[PDB]
């Protein structure tokens, strides 16, 4: 229900060995972790998390631009890149967070599908 | 050798059914029609070409996305997006050309694997 | 020294009355209110901070796009937009972080200056 | 009334000396020459064309990225950017066409005002 996608836009490649942190918001405004993982050769990470786990709510996926950066020799911007969003059960089942990664900019994306 | 996927900003999902021409620059620099098709429902669009026919040159990637817009009733800026680059032997054997899209904005990459 | 600048990319347009508030990372590592504001008509958001005030240190600004988007009656994907970044580890430098915003998409870079 | 502006996502600064040129799709469906410039210091392009030249038309803005990029000693994977839009069918606009550029990567986005 939960897959991450991170692409480099130095290299033209995914990007591969980057680090992804899942938080979940709790009840007292903390973020409480969730599940991680690392992207793969393909620029993947699936396996996150299950249907029965991924309940409505705020989620956040955190993911280390700044140490992937620094194992190519490019001095970054950011410490990390934020995707927060509520995740809905009306909406469709599968979320992709995906992200293309620059020395000073990211973008992402969701591509929500049944 | 030459994928293209499409994502849709505004609805979170892959953009179904857009029209994609590839051209290759000609000798007296006109653009020579060499594939097309339309995106399929995961807005990917494969069978394009095939590693004998993709040979090294300038190609235009023009993605249809007035067109799409249109469909959804939705007010486009852009006649449609281009992706115009030099295939390149020396580099990995398979290109993906990515589009991410707005009414009034497009960001692309190439993912550019073995 | 800290400017944002944030447009639309459904309208075509600046994005007017953004909510931005900026943390700074205390020593105990929580995330201290640092300035807050909201773009104009222009897109644009000047006076957070004062050279002074902006020491070194680690960043947060935190991009309201839910709401924006609420506020014009559509239901976006994010909660916001965030950027997270080390300023001024070697001197003084001004930024613009620009952003841009669609409703199941952001894109963020920075403009980083050496006066 | 067409302006453009243009950032590097690599040095987190504007891309300074892009060289831009602008066509207008002709009656017998060629890109005519329209205008051409180079970006400034801060990235920017102005004084492009007039509201009295600047008419009705399918304009095409190319970017020319890839001599950007070899300028600085890189090869990237673009041979431009190019945006291609009809301006003005509900009457004058003033246009900003703006450009984010990474070696493999670029995005753009225009933001349009009614004067
Ligand atoms: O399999 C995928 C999936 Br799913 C998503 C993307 C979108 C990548 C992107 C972003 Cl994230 C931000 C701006 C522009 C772009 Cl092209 C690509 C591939 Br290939
Ligand atoms: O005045 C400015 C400043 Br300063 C910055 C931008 C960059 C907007 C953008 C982003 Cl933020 C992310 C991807 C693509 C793009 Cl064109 C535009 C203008 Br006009």
């Amino acid at each position: 229900p939960l897959m991450v996608k991170v692409l480099d836009a130095v290299r033209g490649s995914p990007a591969i060995n980057v680090a992804v942190h899942v938080f979940r918001k709790a009840a007292d405004d903390t973020w409480e972790p969730f599940a991680s993982g690392k992207t793969s050769e393909s620029g993947e990470l699936h396996g996150l998390t299950t249907e029965e786990e991924f309940v409505e709510g705020i989620y956040k996926v955190e993911i280390d631009t700044k140490s992937y950066w620094k194992a190519l020799g490019i001095s970054p911007f950011h410490e990390h890149a934020e995707v927060v969003f509520t995740a809905n059960d009306s909406g469709p089942r599968r979320y992709t967070i995906a992200a293309l990664l620059s020395p000073y900019s990211y973008s992402t994306t969701a591509v929500v599908t049944n």
